[PDB]
């Protein structure tokens, strides 16, 4: 006897109710199995995948990761998929947990403009990765076709207050991190499986800042968490806490009570987490310069009481999440376009800068610019900084050592070089620095970084 | 008391039936500990690691991985292990699930021409890899000096109707994937764990087209996984399946019911499959540029009926498989030897392009060259090819886009670049179109697309 | 109602003993919950990464991986967190395991020649990494700021002969890997997750020779494994013994009877063996360069008598453990100090290329330099060797093959090159090899080797 062998469908048919990430579509609540329509239509189109960074992703309906579906185990799934007019490529797709070969890719190719349709039994309970198959796949997927569909048990899951939709993916743009304008896919990085961004859902600062995730103290929470590659291997971590439950695919194994787990490339899992404290949660990648430096990092914000019997301490802040304990830091989005447009104000670099000091520059010499006397030297009034801007370029690109004198002390230490920091960057951090705390003001430019690191 | 305390050997001295991947030896079934003999010989000898793409390999038993060997808790194993006189180099053993010293490694060192014997009790069943341990380790296990040892249980595994053997490895060239002649080893490349190919047994196409693994509907299939490493970790999938069960080396837990595994290097797995509808399922890594850019597909292909109520679709084809839908690509074998002698041929170079040219360019422009009319552009009789050749090879190398008018038809789309391609590799190809669908004829040579690259 | 329920805090305030790697505070041997004091210091210094590589750490406690925490589920934790005033840097802590925002990181800023407390409910059993959370972290971990916290079940761990304290680490340096001097940290490399190092316990050899583990046969190990990370994943494995049992963090699940294991990066477990034939035992990252070209190599070595009817066969040596077998290297830290010194002996130089020559030249040339005749020449009373010194530095970096006559015999094999030797490495053997076995003497230089490279 096959699985999932509950009889034909009855009922009507169910045209499926399809979420955008992070929210996932209510429980199917149904005791009977049915004949499920399923469309999705595919569409390439530009996004930001960092501040000021565009990319052309393609996309199961308009997302990365694609569309969330949930059917249940046993139901008969109609699937369509559409090919938007605008595409410039052929696209199908492998649903993980299809029985038949592809999972669905020989019966699903679809030029531009076109529908392909094709039948299967959902005869296996399980959270799967649906992705393209088109050659060469790997671009495909690199591109951001990957999305998770759930077969629920005949029964359903056990109620939770919340559930969400989480999914890594590596990518490979030609510039390096940060770097701005409209990155082309970087087909040699990809192969060597050398990323340079790590997300989650598609963007860095995607579930972060204003776009935490929520819940409050007390409840149960559960993320469906997709891992689409193409290449990594997630070591999935959640900061400050535990997961209640790890379940992979529809295996039957269920671990309890661990903090790390391992995703593999194409891999999925639910995770359950009960709020004990308040705070900001951090699922990670704790291959930890994916998510503190390609970024992997994403917030589950939980509001309450504190409880000083359990956890003392403070919320987090930029000295661990950096830049991305903030709300969001549009205001570089908007200095790459002033730039772009030739219309760039020294206010706009003074608001980018100020996004991208904290952490960056705050953790050693904080966020008032005050260091701590005699181990970390002031930005704030630096006679240090003022005597000469362009050794304060040098200084950020290539570090400092050395006894120095700032404001009439003497500092004997090391501050570790940023030369990864991008030209934009350093111009707008120290842009925002010149124009603070009764600093000089002016300005710094990209190219009088550019020409600092060229020498 | 140690484990495998089956007492004594009884009946008489077993001289052990090894088998070639992708085979197994019967199950031992015998209710008594013995004493097993073992005789392996270490081979080093050029192989094809891919069409046209020769390797030194080092091999147990002639083959990558090495003969299967199949033992029962609580024997007695005497390994012999013999170093063929044609050798290079000094081999030794190490076989994971010996309770003992470097699982065999010092007792077994075996200079060319020479034979070592040594003697341990299985005392753990499972499956397991086994190695060359002779220093440098990681060069003679990336050159294919691995393969399996299963120790079966006392009362056998169930019975199934077909078990097979697929191993895979890591493996780095001098030379970048597909560039051909006698290839070296690559140490720097191994360090960096940056492999070239990653393959199943040993060889791009091992396992797929009329090497594929076969069973019929309704049957049940035990596959023994092994990975030898000697560095990656495969997020071990099976395309458009699940697998009932996998358990890992001789370990007490067996997951149920998931379609991504996570192998370690040096680990095995024991999977099972029951075919439920016809057609080809791709066991693949997940890490998806290995499978479908590096070499990392094998093929399980099902015969018998459909049936319609689980699944709709139709067979795989050179969209997903790519050039390995096909049976085999030995046109590219016969074009590269051809080259080597001097006599390459217009006809040799038109069927290594013919086999090339499935998935890698017909996904867009279709078997017979047809494209779709104002989407994807006819290579049949095609205006714009003929106009000029030297463009063409441009086009294949570094892409295309913008405007453009064929036969009568504007595209305006985007042709991604395919510099990965090697110089021969293009030349086939466009060589096979030039001869195909009316096109004018002639020959594109390797030397032709090598100065259009260095341009 | 929480895990760790089990009331307030009784008895008097435990002061916690904490351990440097690789030994374990006993166990907490308590029935009842504490408040339990925890005081750990920050400190910043220059050690011995390899023989004569300098690195500057940063470390909980002075050693890496840091101190060794044990603890009492139910336990109230007063944690103090204190950086010591020689230190540059700030830092802080997250314990994985913590309920609460950052697993302490907020709380825990503690910038140099100051102290932090913070409070927390151990609610969760197991083993936990805990590790620096201070921008940019992943600098902070890849300096090896990472140790371990176990967290006691109520009733205790079952008792076992011997407790020790494991962990990986993967490492940056600007240099390649043995080239000597102070290294600095290579954020580059660290971003690419291209480690030069992969280490147990902060050093190469630091569980090796007479370093290592020690048990007795029949006896029981408990070994805490962590891998700090900062990226890699270790494929865990025990060469040729078996894990009676795998427990990752506080997870229900207990694999038994496995081999090779995967822990995440940040990840944490429980290994247990049961010590069965004597000779030395190898914990590996099976990711094996790692393991035998980059350090991931660590000992437990047992004590007793052989069991024939177990395992035959001998002890590892050099061709398995390479230039580890023996107790120490400690002539290749004298002959470094000694260059920099500008004194360095000929003798100097010997003892050093003594070091070295095991396993690296003598798995072939054998432990004498006598070969094996017509198949390995010798390096013993070597007239090829006598007769042209530079080129035998050229054969070790560029290999050799081809017709020789050695000794009056011929050769017709292939030696592989090893340009990955430094200079003085390469240098320090062939000084060695000139100055044994009635060779002529004199000696080789790195400046000698720098030039013979460079040609
Ligand atoms: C701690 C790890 C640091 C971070 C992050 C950043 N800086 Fe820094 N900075 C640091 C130290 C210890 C020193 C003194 C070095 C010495 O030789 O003793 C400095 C110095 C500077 C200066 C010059 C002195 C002054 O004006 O105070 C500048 C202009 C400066 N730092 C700027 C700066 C910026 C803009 C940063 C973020 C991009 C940044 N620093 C990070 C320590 C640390
Ligand atoms: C889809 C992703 C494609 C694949 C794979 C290949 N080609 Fe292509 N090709 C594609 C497009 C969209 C276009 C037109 C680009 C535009 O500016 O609108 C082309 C064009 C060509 C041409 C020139 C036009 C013609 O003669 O039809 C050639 C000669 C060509 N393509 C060859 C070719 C070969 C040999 C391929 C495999 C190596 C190949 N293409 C792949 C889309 C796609
Ligand atoms: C086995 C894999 C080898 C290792 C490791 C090393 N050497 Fe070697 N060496 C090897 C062979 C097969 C040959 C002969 C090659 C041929 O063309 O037939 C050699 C040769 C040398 C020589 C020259 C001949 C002689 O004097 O015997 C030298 C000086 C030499 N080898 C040195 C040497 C050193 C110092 C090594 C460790 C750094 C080393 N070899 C490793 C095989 C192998
Ligand atoms: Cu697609
Ligand atoms: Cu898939
Ligand atoms: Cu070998
Ligand atoms: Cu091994
Ligand atoms: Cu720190
Ligand atoms: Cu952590």
């Amino acid at each position: 006897k096959l699985p999932g062998d509950f009889g034909p469908p009855r009922g009507e048919p169910i045209h499926a109710v399809l979420t955008s990430p992070p929210l996932v579509p209510p429980p199917v609540n149904r005791t009977y199995p049915a004949k499920v329509i399923v469309e999705l239509e595919v569409v390439e189109k530009e996004m930001q995948i960092s501040e000021g960074v565009s990319y052309t992703f393609w996309t199961f309906g308009g997302t990365v990761p694609g569309s969330f579906i949930r059917v249940r185990q046993g139901d008969t799934v109609e699937f369509h998929l559409k090919n938007h007019p605008s595409s410039k490529m052929p696209h199908n797709i492998d649903l993980h947990g299809v029985t038949g070969p592809g999972g669905g890719a020989a019966s699903s190719f679809t030029a531009p403009g076109h529908e392909s349709q094709f039948t299967f039994k959902a005869l296996n309970e399980g959270i799967y990765v649906y992705h393209c198959a088109t050659a060469p796949v790997g671009m495909h997927i690199a591109n951001g076709m990957y999305g998770l569909i759930l077969v629920e048990p005949p029964e359903g899951l056990p109620k939770v207050d919340h559930e969400y939709y989480v999914m890594q993916g590596d990518f490979y743009t030609a510039g390096k991190y940060r770097e701005k304008g409209l990155q082309p896919f970087d087909m040699e990085k990809a192969i060597d499986e050398r990323p340079s961004y790590v997300l989650f859902n598609g963007a860095e600062g995607a579930l972060t800042g204003d776009k935490a995730l929520h819940a409050k103290v007390g409840e149960t929470v559960r993320i469906f968490v997709g891992n689409g590659g193409p290449n990594l291997v997630s070591s999935f971590h959640v900061i400050g806490a535990i997961f209640d439950q790890v379940r992979y695919e529809g295996g039957t194994n269920v671990q309890k009570n661990v903090q790390t787990t391992l995703i593999p490339a194409g891999g999925a899992a639910v995770v359950k987490f009960t709020a004990r404290v308040p705070g900001s949660y951090v699922l990670v990648d704790h291959s930890i310069f994916r998510a503190l430096n390609k970024g992997a990092m994403a917030i589950l914000k939980i509001d309450g009481a504190e409880n000083k019997l359990v956890y003392s301490g403070k919320e987090l802040d930029s000295v661990y999440l950096g830049d991305r304990a903030a709300p969001n830091m549009s205001a570089v989005t908007k200095a790459t376009q002033a730039s772009v447009s030739g219309t760039l104000t020294v206010q706009d670099q003074v608001q980018a800068g100020r996004a991208l000091f904290a952490g960056t520059c705050s953790v050693c010499h904080q966020g008032n610019g005050a260091g701590l006397p005699g181990v970390f030297p002031p930005l704030a009034k630096s006679d240090f900084l003022a005597a000469d801007p362009k050794r304060a370029m040098n200084i950020v690109l290539h570090g400092l050592n050395g006894k120095i004198k700032v404001n009439g002390q003497e500092y004997d230490s090391v501050m570790p070089p940023m030369t990864q920091l991008n030209d934009d960057e350093v111009a707008n951090i120290l842009t925002y620095v010149l124009n603070s705390w009764d600093n000089p003001g002016g300005r710094v430019s990209a190219e009088d970084v550019k020409k600092v690191r060229a020498q």
